[PDB]
């Protein structure tokens, strides 16, 4: 974090496979719940939530280690999934999902860890 401080000071969490698997469920049962009511969503759903969930789950159990590591890029990666199947609501789909993240995520994290 400053420079001129030991890179012994500086001890950063690992991700957490545990908190990656109840945050996506999280994250899987207000995306199923928030697309289902719309149109759009009707008969793809659960596809569409198939395709967010792995890669939200896959970032927060390999990549997201707490405040400071939530990229935007596996909701690019979700938009551009669901694009290149040709899925329809791909942007709808990541914008409902990175909102969520954006509330959630990191106040969840520190709550799970007790930070």
């Amino acid at each position: 974090a400053a420079g001129s401080h030991m890179a012994a000071e500086y001890k950063f969490p690992d991700p957490i496979p545990e908190f990656a698997e109840a945050e996506t469920e999280k994250f899987r049962d207000h995306m199923l719940n928030k697309l289902s009511k719309r149109d759009l969503f009707e008969d793809s759903v659960d596809e569409i939530v198939g395709v967010c969930t792995e890669i939200f789950e896959t970032f927060l159990r390999s990549e997201y280690g707490g405040p400071g590591t939530l990229l935007v890029i596996p909701f690019i990666d979700m938009a551009d999934t669901l694009n290149e199947r040709e899925l329809p609501g791909g942007p709808q789909a990541a914008r409902a999902a990175i909102k969520w993240a954006q509330d959630h995520v990191d106040k969840d994290w520190k709550e799970w860890t007790g930070t």
